[PDB]
């Protein structure tokens, strides 16, 4: 009776056991069907190899599951394929997006107790999670993935709705604009194979500049921000101020075309909207998580940019923890583990009982 982790996000499932470090298993949020083993549908890692067989979907868009046939298939490949387990012995936690909808967290209740027979289960805002592997239970959480970012606004151990914020804006994003920014430099990348290629260069070399103009001059006039990037088949590139470029968005979402706040913005909007009180318990804990907020140089900027709107008296301070690729699921794994988390689980009798609608008063 070790309980399980399975971290849903639109780009990659984490999951594991209650306990561990950090997940067992990291894959993508991908189902494949056959256009014209072969097998009837493939998942993850093996789907994207596949993909030129394959129709892909992608089951959880901007962070919100909207397809429960091919939901369930990544359940079913959690359990069965990555972890080998039988799921019907250990009490499961999920996660899900703030501001997930009433009939959605319904409808993850009813799939674990009646697809999969779980003893037990739980649902959990994953910004909520980050913030307890942080070590509190106070703060807002800037939340960035693949597919959406967050920012979470959080007291004694429970978020606050009315002042979260939703940005349509994350990695996948800043991929695609990568793609287009090297591309305009004078290379060609626009391929679905090129795009994991940029995913790499992303990940890999760029960096949140301190100051964007300082940097864009830098840039300019030396050859000191360049680094080389080789392609798998031995080409090298060469990667300018796409480095800071890209991750800038973030800060100025007009860059992509997008009228919203940029994450400073949206930051100090979300304090606002909280009662005046707990105002500076969030200044002064601002967490980050996921792994668009990876980025080098990310929480200087961050701590630069929320000083110039904050008060002039106000104590500010970004904590960006290294493990906050995986910090939702360690939020998970320590909460599960938790002994006064034990009666907060729901079990097979308590749903048999109220049905899926429990999921609303136990979590
Ligand atoms: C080495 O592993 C750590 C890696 C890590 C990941 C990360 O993202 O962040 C860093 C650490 C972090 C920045 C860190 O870095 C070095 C600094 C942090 O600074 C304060 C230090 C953390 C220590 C690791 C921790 O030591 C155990 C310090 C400790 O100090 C006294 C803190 C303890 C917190 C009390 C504890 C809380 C938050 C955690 O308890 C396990 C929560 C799960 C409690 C949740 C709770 O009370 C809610 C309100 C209640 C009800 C549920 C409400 N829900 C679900 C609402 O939505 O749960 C039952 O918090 C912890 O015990 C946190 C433990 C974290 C780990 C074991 C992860
Ligand atoms: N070192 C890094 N630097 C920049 N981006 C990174 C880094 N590592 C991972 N990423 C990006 O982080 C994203 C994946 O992060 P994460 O697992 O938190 O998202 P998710 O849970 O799948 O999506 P979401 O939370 O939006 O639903 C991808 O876009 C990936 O390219
Ligand atoms: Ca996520
Ligand atoms: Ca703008």
């Amino acid at each position: 009776t070790t309980a399980l982790v399975c971290d849903n996000g639109s780009g990659l499932v984490k999951a594991g056991f209650a306990g561990d470090d950090a997940p067992r298993a990291v894959f993508p949020s991908i189902v494949g069907r056959p256009r014209h083993g072969q097998k009837d549908s493939y998942v993850g890692d093996e789907a994207q190899s596949k993909r030129g067989i394959l129709t892909l979907k992608y089951p959880i868009e901007h962070g919100i599951i909207t397809n429960w046939d091919d939901m369930e298939k990544i359940w079913h490949h959690t359990f069965y394929n990555e972890l080998r387990v039988a799921p019907e012995e250990h009490p499961t936690l999920l996660t899900e997006a703030p501001l997930n909808p009433k009939a959605n967290r319904e409808k993850m209740t009813q799939i674990m107790f009646e697809t999969f027979n779980v003893p037990a289960m739980y649902v959990a805002i994953q910004a909520v999670l980050s913030l307890y592997a942080s070590g509190r239970t106070t703060g807002i959480v800037l939340d960035s993935g693949d597919g959406v970012t967050h920012n979470v606004p959080i007291y004694e151990g429970y978020a606050l709705p009315h002042a979260i914020m939703r940005l349509d804006l994350a990695g996948r994003d800043l991929t695609d604009y990568l793609m287009k920014i090297l591309t305009e430099r004078g290379y060609s990348f626009v391929t679905t194979a090129e795009r994991e290629i940029v995913r790499d260069i992303k990940e890999k070399l760029c960096y949140v500049a301190l100051d964007f103009e300082n940097e864009m001059a830098t840039a300019a006039s030396s050859s000191s921000l360049e680094k080389s990037y080789e392609l798998p088949d031995g080409q090298v590139i060469t990667i300018g101020n796409e480095r800071f470029r890209c991750p800038e968005t973030l800060f100025q979402p007009s860059f992509i075309g997008m009228e919203s706040a940029g994450i400073h913005e949206t930051t100090y909007n979300s304090i606002m909207k909280c009662d005046i009180d707990i105002r500076k318990d969030l200044y002064a804990n601002n967490v980050m998580s996921g792994g668009t907020t990876m980025y080098p140089g990310i929480a200087d900027r961050m701590q630069k940019e929320i000083t110039a709107l904050a008060p002039s008296t106000m104590k500010i301070k970004i904590i960006a923890p290294p493990e906050r690729k995986y910090s939702v699921w360690i939020g998970g794994s320590i909460l599960a583990s938790l002994s006064t988390f034990q009666q907060m689980w729901i079990t097979k009798q308590e749903y048999d009982e109220a049905g899926p609608s429990i999921v609303h008063r136990k979590c």
